[PDB]
């Protein structure tokens, strides 16, 4: 069995290997990359996402989200308070202000220590989930707006044509902006490209151990767990690496830098934080190996998780027994 300790693997494809996206994902899986839940892909030196980032300041962040924490430093939830619209140039200036800027630090490990010590005492503002793309249309390799769609994959594998679309999303971050513990909708893959700026630190639980994280989360968030049998779908709970280690939960960590891709694999729980002002692009995707995970994915039906239009068909076709209850949660 390849990668039996479920370590995060880092890949350096050549320009020739960067042509065929599906083939390279399958290659990484042949080497055991999925067992970690997360892999890093460093593009060949010949590749670029676009020519420059000098002209992005006028993108609008219609609904910036202030991430307010509750709990203790290592075990907390966050809620998202909506703020007034602002441009990317306005948000960059805000991120660099004395109130929000990255503190002085020695290295990524020092900054990580500072994040976990102090995150709860601040409320950073995240420009998340903005439909759009920063890949140039002429970038032919690993262009996250030109991937095979999940609807087409389901149709290819299972024969059923379904409605829905699959487009990327932009994320503008600042110091301490946080992504809570989650797997993807319908336990899909995700791919995330860090276009510019400061790093993003990731934590991940191997897919084979995801239920250990779920059991800990039910213990640590007992009111939330009574409210919903899949409350991590709400994307609000944080647990620190120190608490995971105290409770014996297997996990790994890695820092993504500008110019790097990360892939999350089906049922790979992940969480993390941004080091400072940055911009990432991410999208969900599927392969043949995903279908069995999609069929088994948990679902939130309490009403909180509320998701995209295109999840309806995935539930309807892959999980017909759960469909009626899930759709009630959507309405
Ligand atoms: O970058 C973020 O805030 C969150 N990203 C992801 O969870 C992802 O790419 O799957
Ligand atoms: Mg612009
Ligand atoms: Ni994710
Ligand atoms: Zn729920």
């Amino acid at each position: 069995a390849q990668n039996p300790n479920c370590n995060i693997m880092i890949f350096h494809p050549t320009k020739e290997e960067f042509n065929d996206f599906d083939k390279y994902i399958a290659y990484m899986e042949s080497q055991g990359a999925h067992r970690a839940g997360l892999a890093k892909i460093i593009p060949p030196k010949e590749w670029k996402a676009r020519e420059t980032y000098d002209n992005i300041s006028e993108i609008l962040i219609a609904t910036p989200l202030q991430q307010v924490a509750s709990g203790r430093a290592g075990v907390f939830t966050q809620y998202h308070k909506k703020k007034k619209a602002m441009t990317v140039g306005e948000y960059r200036h805000l991120a660099n202000s004395k109130k929000y800027q990255t503190p002085p630090h020695q290295n990524f490990e020092d900054l990580e220590r500072k994040y976990w010590k102090n995150r709860i005492y601040n409320s950073p503002i995240y420009g998340a989930d903005i439909s759009g793309s920063l890949f140039d249309e002429n970038t032919k390799q690993w262009n996250l707006g030109h991937l095979g769609t999940i609807q087409d994959l389901l149709e290819k594998e299972c024969g059923v044509v379904i409605e829905g679309v699959n487009t990327p999303y932009l994320y503008f971050g600042m110091w301490k902006t946080t992504f809570a513990w989650h797997t993807e909708d319908m336990d899909l893959y995700s791919i995330n490209y860090l276009h510019l700026g400061e790093p993003k630190t990731w934590y991940v639980v191997p897919p084979e151990h995801g239920q250990r994280l779920e059991r800990l989360a039910r213990e640590l968030f007992p009111g939330s767990s009574r409210g919903c049998g899949a409350f991590l779908r709400h994307k609000v709970a944080l647990i620190s690496p120190t608490v995971l280690k105290e409770n014996g939960i297997p996990f790994n960590r890695i820092t993504q830098e500008a110019g790097e891709f990360m892939v999350t694999f089906p049922y790979g729980y992940h969480a993390g934080f941004n080091h400072g002002f940055n911009c990432a692009e991410a999208i969900n995707f599927a392969t043949p190996r995903w279908i069995d995970y999609g069929k088994m994915a948990s679902q939130c039906s309490c009403g909180e998780a509320r998701v995209t239009f295109s999840m309806d068909a995935f539930v309807r076709i892959l999980q017909p027994e759960r469909y009626d209850l899930w759709k009630r949660g959507q309405d």
